[PDB]
């Protein structure tokens, strides 16, 4: 399957290298570390959307990044990996708020699999992408829960295209 | 195939947004604009064997900088870091005589998940068949994009970790 390669990589190629470093990049972050508030990788999985968080839902916005790593890997010296800090802003019934910040990025893979559907040449119609991307979802649940140094450090978020209600309800 | 995904995703995810911007990229370095005169991006493709380690495999290469980064907004991350190493080769002739060349050149990334993808399930033999399927499709992928056109060398090789030099140097002539 293309969608089982795309996770493998995705396994190998990132989280494998990002998710052993995220505590660490987050104690060095002085305007962030007192603020996040969950320390995990929420990974945001659309089944039938695409990248632009706030696009998706206008309560959640990109306010900042954590400090990247460095990491030599392909012959670059010091490629960088970040993660990005968005802010929530859930309105409530008094016309008051409550602000959150959580550590959230889309799944890369799913928009090289849209991409392939906008390109003839790639072999992937809409619909066999759409069941590529849930064989994707599907693998990579099953690799990260057999993940050692990726345990407790992530959370996966699938979801039809509401990102900021399923992220609020999960951290609490 | 596995090796088909691997091979778009290396384009629409890399080549074709960091290739166009190359050029930009290079003339931008006040050290390296005018020592770098093959502007393009060297592709590694190791077929049998595979460190990723550039510079500590030959005594002839060294990392000497890196050129300005570009920055793309792209999966929720503002700013995006893309940024090419520059590896300085100095070549011993037959002669005596020493030559110093410059080269923008990196492994095809995807294919250390294939790697990785054997070593701790996929058999030596269907990764070697993978391998060679991923380079036979990003050479035809890269072959029809136009943005991609004049900047962009693929390397197939062995993985001859100490003759990447030669190789190098060979293609800069033409060889
Ligand atoms: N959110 C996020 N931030 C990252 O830094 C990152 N780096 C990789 N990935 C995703 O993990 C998977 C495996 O990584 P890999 O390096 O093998 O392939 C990469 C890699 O070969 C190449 N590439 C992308 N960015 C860079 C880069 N900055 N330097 C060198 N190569 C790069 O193009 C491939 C696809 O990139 P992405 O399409 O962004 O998705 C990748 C991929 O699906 C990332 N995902």
């Amino acid at each position: 399957n293309v969608a089982d390669g795309l996770a493998w990589s995705y396994y190998f190629g990132y989280l494998r290298l990002v998710l052993p470093r995220l505590e660490l990049r987050i104690s060095e972050s002085e305007y962030f570390r007192h603020k996040i508030t969950d320390r995990k990788l929420f990974i945001l999985l659309p089944k039938t959307c695409f990248d632009d968080i706030e696009q998706a839902d206008s309560r959640v916005k990109w306010v900042g990044n954590l400090p990247e790593s460095k990491i030599n890997r392909g012959g670059i010296k010091e490629r960088s990996y970040k993660h990005a800090v968005h802010e929530i802003v859930m309105p409530f019934p008094d016309g008051t708020e409550e602000k959150y910040h959580f550590i959230v990025e889309y799944a890369t893979p799913l928009m090289s699999l849209y991409d392939m559907s906008r390109f003839t040449d790639a072999q992937l119609t809409g619909s066999e992408r759409d069941h590529q991307v849930v064989l994707f979802i599907r693998k990579l649940t099953e690799i990260l829960g057999k993940s050692e140094e990726c345990k407790g450090r992530y959370e996966l978020i699938p979801f039809s295209g509401k990102i900021a209600d399923i992220l609020v309800a999960l951290h609490n």
